């Protein structure tokens, strides 16, 4: 259902910028809309692994260029592990490259359908994902406060 992965709500999120990244139009506007509802402040929504890869990418320049309090675009990044062209995996892996260069770190949530296997669970680790969630989302409040003891 949820879990870490080794290396009323409606204020929860509050403060927050999250980006949502999900090739299925009726699932993202499923996330974007529990986001919302748990006060996110911004929440930006993409359709693949390369766009996720683009916005974090112009999103860390941007903030470094403006040398912005904040050099996070997105506090958390909720990542599709399976999407057609560049998976959940791969883009991850893209991600924690281009933030070497930052020295900065932003907590990825892999999002399935089912239980990862052997293998999914090993690209989970791999890729340098923070955590794993079920599509539902139940467990997402949960998770948030696992990664921020840590």
């Amino acid at each position: 259902s949820s879990g870490l992965v080794p290396r009323s709500d409606d204020e929860f999120l509050r403060g927050k910028r999250v980006l949502v990244v999900d090739d299925n139009f009726i699932s993202r506007k499923v996330a974007t809309g529990k986001l919302k509802k748990m006060g996110v402040s911004e929440v930006e929504q993409c359709d693949s692994g390369k766009e996720a890869l683009r916005l974090v990418t112009e999103g860390l320049t941007q903030r470094e260029e403006q040398g912005s309090v904040d050099k996070l675009p997105f506090d958390y990044i909720f990542m599709e592990c399976q999407m057609p062209e560049m998976d959940g995996y791969e883009a991850t892996r893209e991600i924690r490259k281009v933030e070497k260069s930052y020295g900065v770190r932003t907590p990825i949530i892999a999002v399935s359908g089912h239980d990862p296997g052997s293998e999914e669970a090993r690209e989970t680790i791999q890729a340098g994902m923070d955590a794993f969630l079920d599509k539902s989302l139940n467990q997402l409040a949960n998770v948030i406060r696992e990664i921020e003891s840590k």
